[PDB]
């Protein structure tokens, strides 16, 4: 049964529960993203109205086989009405299509869920800066303060000096990046940029990629593999094994791989700056874990919340233990006691 943290009070909405079959009392279920723990039970079946930005929709339209007239796209940064009640989507700065969701309920509350998100001080002056919110349903991933990680910006310099001196020393190096999901774009399209070549892929992933808006993206990827230094490949290949065995596919083409697994966090980032990060290696096989981020850190959260000033936080994620949700309420009290709210 759905849990009352995926409920919007006061509405007939849910947010990302595909899950739990006809939900009762639900007459618009809202999507906030297109990955698989937040779709989960979505397909051609569906006949219930589905809300979502337009990178969203496409991706239900042709990878799901939802049917059109079932998909309600919304542009963002745009006050809408649905069944009601007026709405706003606001950029969530995670993936292609991914949103955060303003509701303005008719007694005056106003509630932002924020998906999943990397919170930024450009939100700060996004629609959010011209009314209060009252209750906000918060993306807690990283909700501990061990959890630093550097900018996007910094992680992407250090891939592409990292990739352009390989290659520059090794012109029959390859270069290999993991994906099992759409986000983190950045790192492959860098990588590739810099070393002139289109990024190489599997039907199915160009197949994703097309339905992501980015421009010139004809420019940058491609199903060619043979034509391509740059080569993605499902996250679960990334090992000593899986490389060794994509190599002799390449026929003699290459004889080194230096490869890319972006993470989230790992207690590496506790101790190292990312001027410092170095590899496995095996024989003319290298492996680099970077930590390409796209949820916030403790720090960004933090800032963000002791900027909106809520009247309630809902944590979404971390929920299901005690010791969790206890660690999480006393921060959350931390910040309100040392912002003044
Ligand atoms: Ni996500």
């Amino acid at each position: 049964t759905c849990p009352f943290y995926k409920k919007i009070p006061g509405t007939g909405f849910t947010v990302d529960a595909f899950q739990y079959g006809v939900v009762e009392g639900c007459t618009a279920y809202f999507l906030t993203h297109f990955h698989s723990d937040h779709y989960a039970g979505l397909s051609k079946h569906f006949t219930f109205p589905v809300y979502c930005s337009e990178i969203t929709g496409n991706l239900l339209k042709n990878k799901l086989h939802v049917q059109e007239q079932y998909i309600h796209p919304l542009p963002l940064d745009t006050e809408c009405i649905v069944n009601g009640v007026k709405v706003v989507l606001l950029d969530a700065n995670h993936c292609p299509g991914a949103v955060m969701i303003l509701f303005y309920l008719p007694n005056g509350t106003v509630i932002l869920h924020t998906g999943d998100f990397r919170a930024d001080p450009s939100m700060e002056r996004s629609l959010l800066a011209d009314q209060k919110v009252h209750m906000l349903y918060l993306d807690t991933t990283y909700c501990s303060p061990e959890y630093t990680f550097p900018s996007q910006q910094e992680v992407i310099r250090f891939a592409i000096n990292t990739a352009f001196e390989a290659v520059t020393l090794n012109p029959h190096a390859l270069v290999v990046c993991g994906t099992y999901s759409i986000g983190k774009e950045k790192v492959f399209l860098a990588i590739a940029d810099v070393l002139g070549s289109k990024v190489g892929m599997s039907q199915e992933k160009y197949k994703t990629l097309q339905c992501l808006n980015i421009p010139e993206i004809n420019s940058l990827i491609t199903t060619d593999m043979c034509s391509s230094l740059v080569h993605l490949l499902p996250m679960m290949q990334i090992n000593f094994k899986g490389l060794q065995s994509h190599l002799k596919k390449c026929g003699g083409k290459y004889n080194q791989i230096l490869a890319f697994r972006p993470t989230g966090w790992t207690h590496s980032n506790k101790f190292t700056r990312i001027a410092d990060v170095i590899p496995q290696t095996k024989g003319n096989i290298s492996i680099y874990g970077i930590p390409y981020s796209e949820h916030s850190s403790y720090l960004e959260m933090k800032r963000f919340v002791q900027w909106l000033k809520p009247q309630k936080i809902i944590p979404t994620v971390n929920v299901g233990t005690w010791k969790s949700r206890s660690t999480m309420e006393k921060y959350f009290r931390e910040w309100k006691l040392e912002a003044g709210y």
